């Protein structure tokens, strides 16, 4: 997160950290007791290595009572995802066991109605991704509220030149943005999960390159079927 603040400890119980060999890789969001939703291209990095997910955390290095590392039983990437595109960039991870729920660990309701967030709406994004251009990585959870951008504006040649399909949404990226390491994370609007931070190479904080997020409502059928 760029231009953001530190998040209130354990105020987003659904926040997950997807890890590769004890190191944070991407963000993730608990959507069910045994399922965490993230981005597919995150596994492209975990080619060689063990994938685990950390729940109930705030600081990635310090001991916390609610902290728990879960192993991954299976990783289900969306079937139409390609290692060379930003479409269907979702991944579902089944934890080795159901997550122990508490005030610091709880699933987040997600959007099933396929309706665009009104533009200007402020949504919350969080992650342990880099905080500046030097590539600095926070130890604790960061976040930032970002306004949603109408699609027509995100599509202009000056922005993402019609790369935005109905299955994607954008939020402003001026000084405040999600960056590397935040991929796979939550974009919450009105207490509900509206999107997931995509996992593609993109410059951060440049208002001419809005943040791209995958709309979960557009994938309600795939999720329902994977969690069935």
């Amino acid at each position: 997160i760029l231009g953001g603040r530190e998040a209130e400890a354990h105020a987003r119980p659904y926040m997950a950290s997807v890890q590769l060999n004890g190191a944070h890789l991407c963000g993730g969001v608990l959507v069910a007791e045994q399922w965490v939703l993230s981005a597919a291209h995150c596994l492209e990095d975990a080619a060689d290595g063990k994938v685990q997910v950390l729940l109930g955390a705030h600081s990635l290095s310090q001991p916390e009572p609610s902290k728990r590392l879960y192993d991954v039983l299976r990783a289900v990437p969306h079937p139409d995802s390609q290692p060379d595109t930003i479409d269907h960039d979702l991944l579902l991870l089944q934890l080795s066991e159901k997550a122990t729920l508490g005030p610091a660990v709880r699933p987040l309701p997600w959007q099933r109605v396929d309706r665009d967030v009104a533009p200007g709406t402020l949504c919350d994004v969080a992650g342990w991704g880099i905080v500046n251009h030097a590539g600095r990585r926070p130890d604790s959870l960061q976040h930032v509220l970002l306004p949603v951008l109408d699609r027509a504006t995100c599509n202009r040649r000056t922005h993402h030149d019609g790369a935005i399909t109905e299955r994607l949404m954008c939020a402003e990226s001026n000084r405040r943005d999600s960056c590397k390491g935040d991929s796979g994370g939550p974009l919450v609007c009105g207490g509900v999960l509206e999107g997931v931070v995509t996992s593609g190479s993109r410059v951060c904080g440049n208002r001419k390159k809005p943040g791209i997020y995958t709309r979960v409502a557009s994938y309600a059928a795939w999720i329902d079927s994977v969690l069935a």
